[PDB]
Order: C-alpha cells, then sequence, then structure tokens
C-alpha cells in the first residue's frame, strides 16, 4: 500500500543499500537527478518537480532512512552515516556518469559528506532551506520579539527520554499542522489531504523516532562536518531559501559561500520553509534551468 | 485541602486581591519577607527556608496568580499586570513598613515592576535563576554544542495554538520530570515522591494553562521593562545562580549590575536552576545572612 499517490510514468521501488531497504520512486531517460526530502515529509514533496525534471532526466526521489517506506539505517543517523546510504543509491543508478543532487531541509544534512567525499561523482549541486551542520547553527535565537524561533525545534527534537515522541504520539496530526504552519509563508497550499498524508506516515513508531534521532545526531553531524569542510566544493552549487516567514533568508547563500566555490543563490520573496509546496512554480524553473546547463 | 505539607507552625490561608483569591503560606514574626517561587513550583519550594526565616520574620510565599491554589488573574500575565497582585498582598501585612522580597524564575519577572515602581516599600532584594525580561533574551542560543539549550521553552511554552498544553496535558508527570531534571545538577533530590506533588498541582488545566500564559506575554513584559528600567534599583540587592548544569552563571549579576546600584551576587558550585532543593544548606544560609544585615 503506498503512502502517496506515484505520479504517472514513475515507478515506486525499493533497494537494498548494505542490508537497509530503501524505498524511491524513479522516472524518466538521461542522466540521474537526485531529491532528498527533508523533516516532516518523504520523496512526495518533489512530486511536482519530478514530471517537469523526467523530460530531460532520470529521477530518483528516495525516502530517507527510517522516514516514509525506507527502513531505518543501521549503522546511525549522523550525516556521515546517512550520507553512505544515500550515495550508493545512487552509484546504482549512475554507475559511470556524475549525477546531481537536489536537497531540502534535512536532506542538506544527510548528503553533504557524501558530496564532499566524491566529489566526481556530484555534476551540480541545489541546496535549499538548511544549515549544512557547523557552528553557525548555535548562533540561531531561542526566542524572538515576535514569538517562538524557527530553530527551538532543534532542542525539542534532540532532548533525550525520547521527549518529542512522548508528548507528540497521539496528536501527530496536530503537532505537524503547527510545525508546517509555523514554519510557511503560503499556508493554504496545505489542504487537509495532504496533512493527512504526511501525518499518517511519520506516525509510524519507528518514523517518529527516525525523525528525531537526526536531530539527536545533529551535534555529531557538526563534528564531522567540521574535519570534512577542509575540502571546499568544487562543482556548480545553487542555494534557494525563503525570504518570507519561515524562510532563511540570505543565510543559506552566505553559509554555501563558505563551502563552495561556484555558488549561485536566490531568495524567494512570499516563500517560506516548504518551497516546493509554497512555491512549486518558481522554484521548480529554477531547478530546471540550473541543472539544464549541463549535459541532458 | 492542601496540595503541599504547611511546615509546623505556618497557616495556610486565602485573600482576595482585586477580585483574585490569591493562596498563601505565613509564620512567624518581625518584619515581612515574602518569598515568590517560580515555574513548576509552588510555595512548596519554599518549605526549607520558611522555618529558619520565621525565627527572625514574619515570612509569607504566595502561589502565584493560576498556580497552586491561587485563582488565575483577571487582568492578564505580564509582569507588570502580576505584580499588582503581588504587591498589594504583601502590603496588607505590612502596610507601613518596607517588606523583603525574595523570588525564583518567573517570580523576578512577576516581582521586577512593582519593586521598581514602589521602591520605598522594598527594603531588600534577593533574585535568583531568571534573567529580567529584556531585550538579552533574545540572545540566548536556541541549540549548544552540548544538546538542548537554557531556554528553548520559551519558545515551545509561548508557540500559539495552545501547542504546549496540547502536547502536554496526560503528560504532566512525565513532561515536569524531564523538564525539572535536566534543568538540575544534583538531580537525585528530585525524588518521585517530591515530583508527584509539583506534577499534581501543574496538571489542573487551568494551572497547566496559566503556566504557559506567562510565557505567552513575556514579549510584553519585555516592552514594559524597556521603560521602567529607566530607573535604576536603589536598596540592596542579593543574586544566586547555579553553577552547573541548568545554572545561569555568571549572567544573573551581569544583568542585575545594569539593573540595581547595590547588588553582590554568587554562583553556587555544583547547582542547577533548582537552588532551595538541590543547594538548600548554601542557599539558604547566603538568604537568611542577606536578610539579616537589617532589623529583624
Amino acid at each position: 500500500a503506498e503512502e502517496f499517490p506515484v505520479p504517472n510514468g514513475f515507478e515506486s521501488a525499493y533497494r537494498e543499500v548494505d542490508g537497509v531497504k530503501l524505498h524511491y520512486v524513479k522516472g524518466g531517460q538521461g542522466p540521474l537527478v537526485m531529491l532528498v526530502h527533508g523533516f516532516g515529509q518523504t520523496w512526495y514533496e518533489w512530486h511536482q518537480l519530478m514530471p517537469e525534471l523526467a523530460k530531460r532526466f532520470t529521477v530518483i526521489a528516495p525516502d530517507l532512512p527510517g522516514l516514509g517506506q525506507s527502513e531505518p539505517p543501521k549503522t546511525g543517523y549522523s550525516g556521515e552515516q546517512v550520507a553512505v546510504y544515500l550515495h550508493k543509491l545512487a552509484r546504482q543508478f549512475s554507475p559511470d556518469r556524475p549525477f546531481d543532487l537536489v536537497a531540502h531541509d534535512i536532506g542538506i544534512w544527510n548528503t553533504y559528506p557524501m558530496v564532499v567525499k566524491n566529489q566526481a561523482d556530484i555534476a551540480r549541486l541545489v541546496y535549499m532551506q538548511a544549515p549544512i551542520p557547523d557552528a553557525r547553527i548555535y548562533r540561531f535565537p531561542a526566542f524572538t520579539a515576535q514569538g517562538e524561533s524557527l530553530v527551538w525545534h532543534f532542542s525539542f527534537f534532540a532532548a533525550d527520554d525520547r521527549l518529542a515522541e512522548t508528548l507528540i504520539a497521539g496528536k501527530e496530526r496536530f503537532f505537524l499542522e503547527h510545525f508546517i504552519k509555523s514554519h510557511a509563508s503560503n499556508t493554504e497550499v496545505f489542504s487537509e489531504r495532504l496533512l493527512d498524508l504526511y501525518a499518517r506516515s511519520y506516525a509510524k513508531p519507528h518514523s517518529l523516532n527516525a525523525s528525531f534521532e537526526y536531530y539527536r545526531a545533529l551535534n555529531e553531524s557538526v563534528r564531522q562536518n567540521a574535519e570534512l569542510a577542509k575540502t571546499r566544493l568544487q562543482m556548480p552549487t545553487m542555494t534557494l531559501a525563503g525570504g518570507g516567514h519561515g524562510g532563511m533568508g540570505t543565510f543559506q547563500l552566505e553559509q554555501m559561500k563558505a563551502y563552495a566555490e561556484d555558488v549561485e543563490g536566490h531568495v524567494l520573496p512570499g516563500c517560506g520553509h516548504w518551497l516546493p509546496e509554497e512555491c512549486a512554480a518558481p522554484m521548480n524553473r529554477l531547478v530546471i534551468d540550473f541543472l539544464s546547463r549541463g549535459r541532458h
């Protein structure tokens, strides 16, 4: 039983990677583009971009380990550990050619180590709406003059005693709707049905836990990246960020400038965190144009 | 009924103040000292200090509006609104003489306005383990290199949609044990028996809501205090802070120096947020000695 509807011309499938069964949705022909979702969501956040991209590329959108229909990782949830699964999955489908990577939210955390360690495998890179884990995350404020901050969830989700699972169980739909809307500019794009679909997926007990284990590993990911970042990224990179409520603003590009030699950035006015859904059309156009400057 | 055992020789009573029935515990003889508790607790956090102070002072320990056995406020939960209730309560028992004040956590928020607006009524002041609400609170980090930060709960509790009550209702005893121990150094003093007593009190629906309304008013309290702080406090003041896990460290004294002409500060090693329980012997001694410099 599929958790989300598969677009016409795409297939829902599974591959075993290092003993972990990963779910993905795949379609199209041409060079490979891997799209990696973030917290609260699954492969389905890419379902509007995928058919357009499939006109020029082979597109694969996996569920992160433990989320959606993917098994939890057997190593751990730190960025370097999870990136192995995603790198090896992509290499099964693009063994002889570099591939493109698009990532949203914790999809960044779970891909940056394999990008920096396997640069010859990455043709072009698109990152949106999350910091690469580094010491800059320790500067975000706990509280603001307008109320709750954008990043206090880092501490809530990383707390021990299974604090987040214990408080959210039985309230999974309520919490996710609040989380999405508090990080959105355009809340109208989140229909009842769409919120229902995402809530049912991450409410699976192993997926609810998996969601927060990414944050319980966040400081380990920071420490990992402190060593990895001694090597700059050399491939063409684009950053996207919202300019409205929930958006990262100039932070996304300004951080990426410290990591990448060849980077262009855009801030989208009137958009918040959930760019593929809040601002699907301009985000799709910018990704498609950026990736189509390469061979396709 | 009594939610907590009253020390021998003290009385548990109520007084209507501006239409709000406040609960308090009172005993002793001599000049008045009012002890004001904070979040997660009630007057009972003072129950070991109270018999010692009552040898030299009349001691009153009220429950904050909405918490313990006190009715919710009728005006609002901002510091300036709540301080009216506490000032009028104290002056019922000390109408012609200044009184002393000791406050912990949001007890500071709920007393600072009446101290600065009625300085001749306050003989000596002791503040512990909370910032006075001002712009400094917007600089605390959401996430730290050790993990969850001191004050991410500011945003959790202030979030709209009754986020905190909706998640914590039915899980109050679980949440309070996590909150107290995560802000403690000497965690072993929080026996299951003691946690049971505190949890039963703040699980009253109006008390759970009242608890978070103090945080929903925090930005208003900041705006109030930006005007009030144009006049410094002139009376002798002492600050206490924990130096261990959960403690405010040097921040407590360093902020108070901006507010008070005459201030001495102490950081208690191996002590976190809950000074009366984690570090009863040194904290009680510091408070008794400081207040006993005045007539008693």
